[PDB]
């Protein structure tokens, strides 16, 4: 499994070429026979290698479950990400990332299979901000979030504040930010974020399927989930840096034009409920909404819900 990864991520480092059997083991530093157990486990686990005589193993294909080796090849082309940490299954990626970031200041993320048709994904940041920026944190990460989900979608893929994301009436996606800070400030950032990969409409079901769906609904193409997960740490990366150096007010009208909360009565619960609409975000950020009294209010969070 050690042997697995190393292997694997060899594999796929080498594409599109084939490697020998031999040239496997003297790279690794192991027993031939081992590579040998190593190639049809991996085959065994769903990944689609093509082995022929005399020139060796092509990974032609990678199966729908996250390996760590391959993951570790984008985390080395990473600025931000120290490392990842990936499992098959575990019951939260928040409490393990929480559990993750103490005693040190590495930033990085951890993924679990499962919580295989979703991406669950918590991710460690440290910003170092005053606390007035924090909560911009979320209208950034969610445009990323978003971009990303739009390039394998047919269909306008949409924001819903503070922490959803829609393709058309279904939710895709949510996330949760978390913040850790010290005797002095802002420890950690956490942000758990989870996502519809590949479900089918049966695959939801339970009084919920009218208003979910995944990017595999809205895609043509068959979803490669390493292909959306490069993309979708390429852009966290990049709204994380727009966090850190432009104020809201720069993805202010972006954020707006991708909003999918206007124009509609909505059920609002601040911290209680009331109805209203949505008229605008401003510049801090805070929601303006306009209640069915006609008394404008000015949220920074509460739940919306259609």
């Amino acid at each position: 499994s050690k042997y697995s990864q190393d292997v694997l991520q060899l594999l796929y480092k080498n594409k599109p070429n084939y490697i020998s059997g031999q040239s496997i083991a003297e790279s690794l530093n192991i027993s031939r026979t081992a590579v040998k157990k190593v190639i049809d486990q991996l085959k065994l686990e769903g990944c689609k290698i093509d082995s022929v005589n005399h020139k060796g193993h092509l990974l032609q294909q990678l199966p729908d479950i996250w390996y760590q080796g391959i993951i570790d090849q984008y985390t080395k082309s990473s600025a931000l990400f120290d490392f990842s940490e990936v499992y098959d299954s575990i019951d939260s990626t928040q409490l393990a990332a929480k559990k993750s970031l103490v005693g040190n200041q590495s930033s990085f993320f951890i993924l679990s299979d499962e919580q295989g048709q979703g991406l669950w994904m918590s991710v460690v940041l440290r910003p170092n901000v005053a606390f007035s920026m924090i909560s911009k944190f979320n209208l950034f990460i969610a445009l990323g979030i978003r971009d990303a989900i739009q390039h394998f979608s047919q269909d306008e893929v949409k924001v819903k504040w503070p922490n959803d994301i829609y393709i058309d009436n279904g939710k895709v996606c949510g996330f949760l930010t978390e913040m850790v800070a010290n005797n002095d400030g802002i420890e950690a950032i956490i942000c758990g974020i989870g996502i519809n990969l590949t479900q089918q409409l049966e695959n939801f079901d339970e009084s919920i399927r009218h208003r979910a769906t995944s990017i595999q609904l809205h895609d043509k193409n068959k979803l490669d989930r390493y292909q959306f997960l490069e993309r979708l740490l390429q852009e966290i990366e990049k709204r994380y840096n727009q966090f850190l150096t432009l104020p809201f007010s720069e993805i202010r009208e972006e954020y707006i034009a991708a909003s999918n909360i206007w124009n509609r009565t909505l059920l609002f619960t601040e911290n209680k409920q009331f109805k209203g609409q949505a008229i605008d975000l401003d510049y801090d950020g805070y929601l303006i909404v306009r209640d069915e009294a006609g008394e404008s209010h000015r949220l920074i969070s509460a739940d919306i819900d259609f």
